[PDB]
């Protein structure tokens, strides 16, 4: 797996405009700056562009990691206890705006209105109020046809160095009658848990059974969900195909730290992704970090977004 | 409509960078070229980047067009007589950057396997042994308007057409939908699966070699759409502010639905009214959204001298790994 390690120099150009960004612009509810976000992104060093632009085009591997950043722990402050109430946007900004750049060089960044109020940048940081943990990993959003692409992960803080876990498919493993089924519409993947107008809320519904492989029959593409799949009783060849595909990927799981001043990358095409529990000390000094959707093609879902301005699906 | 007319400023700087980028790389098959497009792109007049960009995400004009372009004459030289045998690049290497660059503010610029070669910019110009019936390489007769290959799920999202020459001022139609003119019941009709497109002949899977699972496989889901002959809809994204695909000599209205045949003449009626002459001259570069506007041109007569109308072409995918399927590798831009 590639990764990029950003010099000093690097480090301190890609903290110094991400901060003179922070202070021009009010928030990401400022619109002109998510218009000018891809002019942007290339202010920054001319080899982090070129490598994310590489790891797009390769479209070869699961994950990549930009590490080195410079992420000012006096200035980002204290872990917070909740991202509810909490005012937006807070001293993290530059951070935030960092990963919003790296979503225009991938994409649009894009969100869901019904999860964290809609913003388009994510908080993952231990909670006190939504707290034998069961092990799992999935595709993002695996059901929805406009899920995301890829997702970006940026290490705030990480002080205990727990790691996420990222998994990639091994075709050699799967026979080509197995990949034959995977790529058929046999399987029901369902959703999730997850303003009055203006044809309410639930508006393009469930329908039809899809695959679990697509793309290229010799290096597919996966969505892979296995708490929310299910397959036919009668579709037993589906159902062994199924067990064979979840024993491979499973299997070839791997741990990946995103540490202090890590980006992590991971394309939600290639690869399945899950969090790893883990003690928590709820003193402000918690693993943080932030999240980002990338979608490839902003304008598929429109039918799903209030407006033609808006990134927020629902 | 909006658009956008370089002052001679903006025109030298951007006829400027075009000259260094056609220095510094060899041709389009440096895949580096590929790779540093959108960073390249980002050189451009700042003016010109905010308007792609506006254009792109408003989401609601279906074309537009930027004015005053340097197209250097005495450099380009004379209109080829063929695509084919061509030293690549011409020397009007510059311009096809230039739709290069434009097409990474908007996307992916992609080709089709089997078309000229399988060049991601495209000529556009008369081809005498062509001249007999309608296509984008003749001259003597109509192109009927449309959307680019309809029928397929993976066509155009945007079309780039710049214009080298044009010395008679040969416009190119485009036509989008005025939603008001339709009734809301009509509407309804358009946005259910009610229609069949068909491809056109050049994307039918049995024409190219039935050799081998990869090559099968790669035209598999074409070939389920014209075995199953699924019926689509005609409007889709908003009920408010739609996106057509209406390619109507490939579009059949199945008999026996008349809410379908009437809500269909009406939208060709108002489509066809609608057909606006936009003209290409020298040193104009039209932008068409593929989910909002139809195109076609106009008869001309040529002369085969080398003085001919003269556009470039790129198609511009927002979604390239969303073609997978139909593409050989991960790495090529081509489909088939
Ligand atoms: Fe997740
Ligand atoms: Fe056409």
């Amino acid at each position: 797996t590639p990764s990029y390690s950003l010099t000093p120099a690097e480090a301190s150009a890609v903290a110094e405009l991400t901060l003179e960004l922070a202070a021009a612009y009010g928030s990401f509810g400022d619109p002109v700056l998510l218009r000018d976000l891809p002019r942007l992104a290339a202010r920054l060093p001319e080899g982090v562009q070129d490598f994310l632009r590489e790891f797009k085009l390769a479209d070869r591997h699961g994950h990549t990691v930009i590490r080195g950043h410079d992420f000012d722990q006096r200035r980002i402050g204290p872990t917070p206890d909740h991202w509810r109430g909490r005012v937006r946007p807070g001293p993290e900004f530059p951070e935030e705006l960092l990963l919003m750049l790296y979503s225009a060089l991938l994409g649009e960044p894009f969100g869901w209105a019904t999860q964290q109020d809609g913003h388009l940048v994510h908080d993952i940081f231990p909670i006190r109020s939504h707290e034998k943990q069961l092990l799992t990993w999935h595709t993002e959003d695996a059901f929805h046809p406009y899920r995301s692409d890829y997702l970006i992960l940026g290490a705030l803080r990480n002080p205990d160095h727990v790691p996420t876990t990222v998994g990639e498919l091994d075709l050699s493993s799967l026979s080509a009658e197995d990949i034959d089924v995977l790529f058929e519409p046999r399987y029901h993947i369902a959703p999730d848990e997850s303003a009055r107008f203006a044809t309410i809320q639930r508006m393009i519904d469930e329908r039809p059974l899809g695959p679990l492989l697509y793309g290229s029959r010799l290096d597919p593409y996966m969505r892979l969900d296995p708490y929310f799949t299910s397959v036919p009783q009668d579709d037993t060849d589906a159902r062994r195909a199924y067990d064979a595909l979840f024993k491979v990927v499973d299997s070839g799981m791997r741990e990946v730290v995103a540490d202090q001043g890590d980006v992590l990358f991971i394309d939600n095409h290639r690869a399945v992704h899950g969090r790893l529990p883990f003690q928590a000390r709820y003193d402000g000094t918690d693993r943080w970090l932030k999240r980002v959707c990338v979608t490839s093609d902003l304008r598929r879902s429109r039918e799903m977004r209030a407006t033609s301005a808006t990134r927020l699906l629902g």
